[PDB]
């Protein structure tokens, strides 16, 4: 049981030791294409790269590389694309990936600037009347509307392939309150957001994989995907107590390195899965509880 494990670890002050063990047991796979000198300007951080076996390939003639990985969770029957926050020169590639992979939703877990430092490029339009054109990948992006809440904003974007004139509606789910240091005090806001993303239809199997990112696409993004997958498994096994969060995280780590960046994010992932479990288990009023607890106004 994850609840019993959570407490044993918590009371013995062993989060750092459990996290250290996950880092040590994690898979090691080649990072070859990401390290090619030609791709240096496509990586935000030199120590965060997609493995060759699961990297997303752009359907680009000259260079198919993007720092993004396909996390294919077999048992949970869900796939996620985790990528770094796009750089000024990779915003076109980012939207190209979204188009090619047929993604319906984009989940952003950070702010463009945090503690005075740039963490992600301004890749979507902030004003309806000032659309963005990505010349390199021949894409047009327009802000259609935006619903700003106290801890997240949901935007309706229109992505157009200028080559075929085909148009698609992309939903942008932006968590705007991750703390400058550490992790949120409570997982209520994070869970309300996760369920808003589920409710939108963006994680459905009829669409391509949701695109999730933070700055490196491994810590906050890993937290979001780990919690979602754990919750899916708990609803699928129907005996949620067999879900081993450490084992789920290690399967996810076969697809992208360093998912879950600190012991505090691991602890927070347990907290979010344990609390989300209360809804999955049957509490029909707990979703309203997070709605209020997260104080969306
Ligand atoms: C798990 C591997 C990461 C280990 C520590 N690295 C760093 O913090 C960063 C990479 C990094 C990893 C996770 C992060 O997550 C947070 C976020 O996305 O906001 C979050 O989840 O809140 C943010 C950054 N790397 C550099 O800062 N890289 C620098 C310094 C550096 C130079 C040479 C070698 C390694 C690092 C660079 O120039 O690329």
């Amino acid at each position: 049981e994850m609840e019993k494990e959570f407490e044993q670890i918590d009371k013995s002050g062993s989060w750092a030791a459990i996290y250290q063990d996950i880092r040590h047991e994690a898979s090691d796979f080649p990072c070859r294409v990401a390290k090619l000198p030609k791709n240096k300007n496509r990586n935000r951080y030199r120590d965060v790269s997609p493995f060759d076996h699961s990297r997303i390939k752009l359907h680009q003639e000259d260079n198919d590389y993007i720092n993004a990985s396909l996390i294919k969770m077999e048992e949970a029957q869900r796939s996620y694309i985790l990528t770094q926050g796009p750089l000024p020169n990779t915003c076109g590639h980012f939207w190209e990936m979204v188009w090619e992979q047929k993604s319906r939703g984009v989940v952003m877990l950070n702010r463009v600037m945090e503690k005075g430092s740039l963490k992600c490029a301004q890749y979507w339009p902030q004003k309806e009347e000032k659309e963005m054109i990505f010349e390199d990948t021949n894409l047009k992006l327009t802000l259609i509307s935006e619903d700003i809440k106290s801890y997240y904003t949901v935007r309706q974007l229109e992505l157009e392939n200028l080559t075929t004139q085909e148009t698609r509606e992309i939903l942008h789910f932006h968590y705007t309150t991750w703390p400058d240091f550490g992790v949120p005090e409570s997982p209520a806001s994070f869970l309300n957001f996760l369920f808003k993303v589920r409710e939108s239809g963006s994680l459905s199997p009829e669409h391509g994989p949701v695109v999730v990112h933070c700055s490196a696409g491994i810590g906050r993004s890993g937290t979001f995907c780990l919690a979602d997958t754990c919750l899916l498994l708990m609803d699928k096994r129907k005996d949620p107590s067999s879900v081993d969060i450490k084992k789920v995280l290690l399967d996810m780590r076969k697809f992208r390195m360093g998912l879950i960046q600190t012991a505090d994010q691991l602890r927070f992932s347990y907290l979010a899965v344990i609390e989300g479990a209360k809804f999955i288990m049957g509490d029909s009023s707990v979703q309203d509880q997070w709605k209020e607890l997260s104080h969306e106004d």
